[PDB]
């Protein structure tokens, strides 16, 4: 290993955000396949398996709400014997997952390098 010179294939950084954590700053030697730049992904932080891990295309939040409620329409609840939502257990979010799998590209599938990928087992067996 002496002639290996960088720049040989297209390399782009790549804004992946680890699981259920945060996004990093990784570079892609993206040549193929979704697959073929994941996995190079994967190998930077040190994942070996997509059965049940398959990534979606994180939407920046560009737009957050600020209602828990309508507010100005009716003060507030005329009854207000519990408070079922106080705080915020279990942070589910389907939203800004927009799942893409492999079989192509994200040049196929129209989505550029400036959407966050984020990687996460749809199919989670932890419950123990």
């Amino acid at each position: 290993s002496s002639g290996l010179v960088p720049r040989g294939s297209h390399m782009r950084p790549l804004k992946i955000r680890m699981l259920d954590g945060t996004v990093k700053t990784i570079m892609v030697d993206d040549s193929k396949t979704v697959t073929d730049m994941l996995m190079t992904i994967c190998a930077r932080i040190g994942i070996t398996n997509h059965d049940e891990y398959s990534l979606v295309r994180e939407l920046m939040e560009e737009k957050k709400d600020e209602g828990t409620g309508t507010l100005r329409k009716d003060k507030t609840l005329l009854r207000d014997e519990k408070k079922m939502e106080k705080l915020k257990q279990k942070l589910h979010t389907d939203d800004e997952l927009n799942w893409l799998d492999h079989g192509r590209t994200l040049r196929e599938q129209g989505v550029e390098e400036h959407e966050t990928l984020l990687l996460r087992r749809k199919f989670f067996y932890s419950d123990q």
